[PDB]
C-alpha cells in the first residue's frame, strides 16, 4: 500500500522511520520532509499547509494511508479536505483540531466537563487585559488564542513583561486574528510531562509516557522553543499519577466530545504540569509533540503502521512498550528560537549510522549536492536507547561528540529532572 507522512521535521522522520519497517508499506511518501526522510521516503513538493493540494496529491496518486505530523495542516482542516474525497487520514477534523487551534475554546471545554487545568480569563481588549494582570499580578501565563508558531505562550515573571506581551498580541497584532484574543492563565508549579493517547470516538489506546525540556538552556533557562529534547518513559508519571490522568483527563475529554457531538479520530497529546494537586493541563495538542514522538516511536515494539491501519477502523490494539529508555537530544541552529542562522554543513552522519543503540531523526535539513545543510531551528535529534536512562543519557551525548555543524547548540541536562525518582 502506500502511505504519505505530512511534515518536514522530526517527529515526521520518527514516524516515517517506523512506517518503513512495516512490511504492509511497499510506497512510502513524504511532503515535504527533510533530508533525513528522503532516505527512506519519496519527496512530494507540496508544502505541508496547501491542504487542498495535498489532499488532490493523494487522490491522483492514490495514497491508501495518510499520517500527519504537524498542527497547522490539522487545524486547517487537511482531514476535511481528505476526507471529501474518500481518503483515509489519521488526524482530527477541523472542528476536533480546535482543541488546540484555539486557546479560549479549550479552556472553556475543560471547564465545562471539570478538566483539571490552569484558572484563567479571557480578553479581546488590552485595556481591560492590561488592568486585569495589574491587579492579579505576577507571576502570570499570557498566551495567544491561535497558532503562533511557538510564541503564542509566553510566562511572564513581572506585570511589566505580561503588559508588554499583551500590547504585541492585543494592540499589535503580531499573529493577526491568533492574538486577537488572548488567554491570561495562573502560573501552575511542579514537574512538567507528556502524555499521548490515540483517540478514536469513545476508544483510547496510551502511548508512551515521556517528559520535554522546552527551554533552550540548560536549567531550564533562556526563551521558550518548541522543545529541546525529551526521554520516554518518564517516572514522573507513576501509575497512580498515570490513573489520575486517564480519568479526569482523558476520559473527560472523551466524556466532553461524546455531548458536544463532536468526533476525534488521532493523537491526542496532553501537555502537563504535575502539581501538588495532582496532574493539571498546560495544553492539548491534537497530534504527537516533537521531539516526544521520536523517543515514544523508538520504544513502540510492534509494527507502528499495523497499529494506526487497525485503529483507525475501530480494532482493538495492544501497544508493545520496549523495556529500555530512549533518550532524544535536540542539535539546534544558532539563532534558534528567534530567526536562525542555515545552511552550514553537517558533518559526522555517517559515524552515527554505524553506532550502536543510537538513532538520528532529521528535523531541519536539506541537500546541498552531496552535502546535509541546516535549513532549520531545530536540525537533528541525536537518540539513544538505555537499559538504564543515565546509559540512555551518556550514549546520546557520546553520539554527539561526533556529529558537527557551525552555531551547533544543544542542552546537557536532558533527563537531569527524573534522577530523583529513580535508584
Ligand atoms: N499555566 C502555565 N504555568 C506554567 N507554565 C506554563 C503554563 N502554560 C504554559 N507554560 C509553559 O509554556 C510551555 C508551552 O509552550 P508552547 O509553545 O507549547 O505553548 P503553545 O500552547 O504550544 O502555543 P505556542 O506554541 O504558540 O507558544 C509549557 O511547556 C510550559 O513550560
Amino acid at each position: 500500500m502506500k502511505v504519505l507522512v505530512v511534515g518536514n521535521g522530526g517527529r515526521e522522520h520518527a514516524i516515517a522511520w517506523k512506517v518503513a519497517q512495516s512490511p504492509l508499506v511497499k510506497e512510502l511518501y513524504v511532503a515535504k520532509g527533510n533530508a533525513g526522510i528522503w532516505e527512506i521516503a519519496k519527496r512530494v513538493d507540496i508544502s505541508p499547509t496547501d491542504v487542498e493540494k495535498l489532499a488532490e496529491f493523494a487522490k491522483n496518486e492514490g495514497v491508501d494511508f495518510t499520517i500527519v505530523g504537524p498542527e497547522a495542516p490539522l487545524v486547517e482542516g487537511i482531514v476535511d479536505e481528505f476526507e471529501k474525497r474518500g481518503l483515509k487520514i489519521f488526524g482530527p477534523n477541523k472542528e476536533a483540531a480546535k482543541l488546540e487551534g484555539s486557546k479560549a475554546f479549550a479552556k472553556t471545554f475543560m471547564k465545562k466537563y471539570g478538566i483539571p487545568t490552569a484558572r484563567y480569563e479571557v480578553f479581546t481588549d488590552f485595556e481591560k487585559a492590561k488592568e486585569y494582570v495589574e491587579k492579579v499580578g505576577a507571576p502570570i501565563v499570557v498566551k495567544a488564542d491561535g497558532l503562533a508558531a511557538g510564541k503564542g505562550a509566553v510566562v511572564c515573571e513581572t506585570v511589566e513583561k505580561a503588559i508588554e506581551t499583551l500590547d504585541r498580541f492585543l494592540n499589535k497584532k503580531i499573529f493577526g486574528k491568533s492574538s486577537e484574543r488572548v488567554v491570561i492563565e495562573e502560573f501552575l508549579e511542579g514537574e512538567e510531562a507528556s502524555y499521548i493517547v490515540m483517540i478514536n470516538g469513545d476508544r483510547y489506546v496510551p502511548l508512551p509516557t515521556s517528559q520535554d525540556h522546552k527551554r533552550l538552556l540548560d536549567e531550564d533557562k533562556g526563551p521558550n522553543t518548541g522543545g529541546m529534547g525529551a526521554y520516554s518513559p518518564t517516572p514522573v508519571i507513576n501509575e497512580e499519577v498515570e490513573k489520575r490522568i486517564r480519568e479526569e483527563i482523558v476520559e473527560r475529554v472523551i466524556k466532553g466530545l461524546k455531548e458536544e457531538g463532536i468526533y476525534y479520530r488521532g493523537f491526542l497529546y496532553a501537555g502537563l504540569m504535575i502539581t501538588k494537586e495532582g496532574p493539571k493541563v498546560l495544553e492539548f495538542n491534537v497530534r504527537l509533540g516533537d521531539p516526544e514522538a521520536q523517543p515514544i516511536l523508538m520504544r513502540v515494539k510492534n509494527d507502528f503502521l499495523e497499529t494506526l491501519l487497525n485503529f483507525y477502523e475501530g480494532k482493538d490494539v495492544h501497544i508493545k512498550e520496549d523495556e529500555r529508555y530512549a533518550l532524544d537530544v535536540v542539535l539546534a541552529s544558532r539563532g534558534y528560537p528567534e530567526k536562525p542562522e542555515t545552511g552550514k554543513i553537517i558533518h559526522g552522519l555517517d559515524y552515527l549510522k554505524s553506532m550502536e543503540d543510537v538513532v538520528v531523526f532529521h528535523a531541519g535539513t536539506k541537500k546541498e549536492g552531496n552535502f546535509t545543510v541546516t535549513s532549520g531551528g531545530r536540525v537533528l535529534n541525536v537518540c539513544a536507547y538505555g537499559k538504564t536512562l543515565k546509559e540512555a543519557k551518556e550514549r546520546a551525548y557520546e553520539a554527539i561528540r561526533y556529529v558537527c555543524f557551525e552555531g551547533m547548540h544543544y542542552r546537557k541536562d536532558i533527563g537531569d529532572k527524573a534522577f530523583k525518582y529513580l535508584s
